[PDB]
């Protein structure tokens, strides 16, 4: 257990790392093997109160009352409660904080700078999948703001035996159809093929077009998924035209405007919140790199490339990365003439080795993922390239969980 | 503690199961709580391995060669056992045999995590420089390996290896970074005329006696010190030093930028560890990547940073970042090193080409080997990753040996005469 450097290799600052030595939980590396790449590398009554005292802990040490009165009885509050109910409940201001802890502490989030400025709806009284529905309406329209973008968290009741688990079946709460066509192809999105069957299988009826919005299928109290139409009126979307490529509207894209991930798990002081939809706004690389040039996602990059009259018969004539640039000048340029939120990778990288410094000075240290902070074109000329960067697993925290059409027991 | 170990490709789905991870041997510098994948170095002269340590680490490496050539628990394996460990016994160290040196060079490549060019690892050619005294000889080595290399253009892969290290104090080192690099001049006014990467070197080099010629592109002398001695100044023959001038293949003014590039990358302040054995002074080569020039050469801005002047000449707008001028640039000046190195006929490869080759040799090496340390963090080009397959490639990274280590730079350990 040392003070730990990281330097940045471009302007030679040399950072201290101390918060590191508070985490708890395990990265996937040892010793002699690292496991960096690894995209998913690796409760009772007796394992829950040290996991709550520590959280309790922390939210009092936060705010300057530690080992105060109502510290203490907090803590004898939460005891108490799970002696006899095997659980426990956070009051609101623990919700708050433990949920932009959570994204604070995201170590893949090149965002968090932001944090702090996060809205938290607290939809623990929630019941039934009507209930979610609306919930969720309400956190779609207050996010969008028609197009000037506001970060917000929607959290649903916590697990209490995992049979009756609250869960946002969609990955997004917008995204695109994809169907598996008959010659083989596909239309739409490919990335929801099996999403978009499972609602198809559920009685939806699909439109079958490139960009048909998915429907809501939401599962409260664990029983069984029901299927919900978000009101278009609430669907913020941005037609991609290029600011000199007079040809580019003619490919019929766009995208929406509201990046809002339904599939992750939070996990605040030993509790569970398996249904956590949270948002914010888009870095243009995530549209333009990853959602239209993927090989196994839209795959513009062909078809863009032949209209630039691109030499396409040998791959260093870097035609990939030439259209790959065009594509996310075009992204770029849309979002901001529809004048909604969007951040370029070169200011969001700029951001967060801004976000840095703060968190070393303010906190000893920001665990960070370089692998995944990194954006995916142009890596080397943003900042973070030469940062070097610590990763390390604190709670409050945002983790992975599986799909739950491969462990719902259908009523 | 599980013996096997998955690593999935989430683009085409395939998985791969790692069991050589087994044989790894020193740190990562990781800890099951915290990840160091991206520091540049996670993990005194004198202090070199003992009798007790060097025993081990011999029998591990001889064990290991005697296996590669299927004659494991021989005769031959036996005897070469007892002789090496009755050398250490006598004389606290031991000399590779000429197969061995060549199987260890062979192999500290094929184990460098960090190299995407790795599916070349077994076609190097090893120049055996371990009977050198002096510098000169040194210089006649190098001068022998660069010529050899560069091949007219038809770059060939090679490594030259002299004396390992003894007691600490009569190590063999070259002083350059590399074997060809373009000097850096700092001005009095702060600005750097040259390669901003080699102000340093290039100052040791004129305290030294060098009568520097203050271009932009002047080829360093080699700093060489044989046997511990205080290092010697030498001029490459020009001749040796094959140059790409940069040009375009649609920006006619791109020639006018005066940029040029050398065809031979050759790592020489590397240290080859081989069973135990330290060579300090090992340099070798194979070819260019493209971004290796056209990323990070060109466009760092402690480098030449020509990304400002490029999209200046192309009329880009330059007063705000979401108009990826900048990403423009990058990705012609990229396209015209690539198509000046084919034009003149020099060996190079692409990012997408350099790329699809390693998951090939990854996916080969799982099969053939039982897996690949690979560092995705250095793998993965350093301009449009996720349009490569290695973006979408899990990988596990550790340390076996042989292996190629960095070692301090010499003028700072170095006990003048
Ligand atoms: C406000 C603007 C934000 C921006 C620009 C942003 C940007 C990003 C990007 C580019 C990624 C990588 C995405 C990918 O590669 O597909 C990411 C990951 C992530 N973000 Fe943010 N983000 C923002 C807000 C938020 C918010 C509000 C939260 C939660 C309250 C959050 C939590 C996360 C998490 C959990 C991950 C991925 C971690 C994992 O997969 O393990 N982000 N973000
Ligand atoms: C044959 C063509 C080769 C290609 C295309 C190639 C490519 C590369 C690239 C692109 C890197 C990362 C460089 C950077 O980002 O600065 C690298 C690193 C490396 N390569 Fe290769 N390489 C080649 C040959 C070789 C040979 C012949 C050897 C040794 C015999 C070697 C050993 C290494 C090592 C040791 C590293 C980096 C390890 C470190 O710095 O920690 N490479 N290579
Ligand atoms: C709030 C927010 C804003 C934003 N601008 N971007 C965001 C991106 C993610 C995100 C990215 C990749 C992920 O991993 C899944 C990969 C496998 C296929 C993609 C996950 C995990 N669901 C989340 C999550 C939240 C984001
Ligand atoms: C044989 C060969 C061919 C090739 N095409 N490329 C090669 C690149 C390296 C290499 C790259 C980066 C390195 O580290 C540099 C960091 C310190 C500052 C940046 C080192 C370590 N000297 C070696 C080594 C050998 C190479
Ligand atoms: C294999 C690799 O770890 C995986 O593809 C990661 C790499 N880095 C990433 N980085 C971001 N931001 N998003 C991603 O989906 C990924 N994918
Ligand atoms: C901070 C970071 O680890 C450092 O800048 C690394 C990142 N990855 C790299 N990858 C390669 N191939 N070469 C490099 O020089 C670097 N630099
Ligand atoms: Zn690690």
């Amino acid at each position: 257990p040392r003070f730990l450097k990281v330097k940045n290799w471009e302007t030679e600052v040399v950072l201290t790392d101390t918060l590191h030595l508070k985490s708890t939980l395990e990265t996937g590396c040892t010793e002699y093997i690292c496991m960096g790449s690894i995209m998913h590398p690796s409760a009772t009554k007796d394992q829950l109160f040290p996991l709550a005292k520590e959280f309790i802990d922390q939210y009092y040490s936060s705010i300057k009352r530690f080992g105060s009165k109502a510290h203490m009885e907090r803590l004898e509050e939460v005891n108490k409660e799970i002696d006899t109910t095997s659980t426990y409940q956070l009051k609101d201001t623990e919700l708050i904080y433990g949920a932009k802890h959570a994204w604070r502490n995201a170590s893949r989030c090149v965002g968090r700078i932001q944090w702090s400025k996060l809205q938290v709806f607290d939809a623990r009284d929630c019941t039934t999948a009507h209930g979610m529905f609306n919930y969720i309406c309400n956190h779609v329209k207050y996010a969008t703001n028609k197009g000037n973008l506001r970060s917000a968290i929607t959290i649903f009741p916590q697990r209490t035996d995992g049979k009756h688990d609250f869960r946002v079946w969609n990955s997004q709460l917008i995204r695109y159809a994809g169907y598996k066509q008959p010659d083989g192809s596909t239309l739409g999105d490919p990335a929801n093929v099996q999403f978009t069957e499972i609602c198809i299988q559920q009685g939806w009826k699909p439109p079958r077009g490139r960009f048909d919005v998915l429907p809501l299928l939401l599962q409260a109290n664990g029983n069984d998924p029901e299927l919900f139409q978000i009101p278009p009126e609430l669907v913020l979307e941005v037609p991609i035209r290029h600011p000199k490529f007079e040809w580019f509207k003619d490919l019929g894209l766009k995208w929406y405007g509201l990046p809002a991930v339904s599939n992750m798990l939070l996990e605040i002081g030993g509790l569970e919140f398996s249904a956590c939809p949270f948002s914010g706004w888009y870095m243009g690389t995530e549209i333009g790199v990853r959602d239209y040039c993927d090989n196994s996602r839209y795959n513009i990059l062909e078809e863009v490339a032949k209209k630039m009259n691109l030499d396409m018969r040998k791959t260093s004539s870097l035609w990939k990365d030439q259209a790959l640039v065009e594509i996310n000048i075009a992204v770029l340029y849309s979002f901001q003439s529809d004048k909604v939120t969007i951040v370029d990778h070169h200011s969001a990288t700029e951001s967060f080795i801004k976000h840095m410094e703060n968190e070393y000075r303010c906190r000893g240290g920001c665990p960070a993922d370089w692998v995944w902070i990194v954006p995916p074109m142009s890596g080397s000329i943003t900042p973070v390239f030469h940062q070097e960067m610590l990763n390390y697993r604190l709670t409050p925290s945002f983790e992975y969980q599986p799909d739950p059409w491969n462990t719902h027991v259908w009523k």
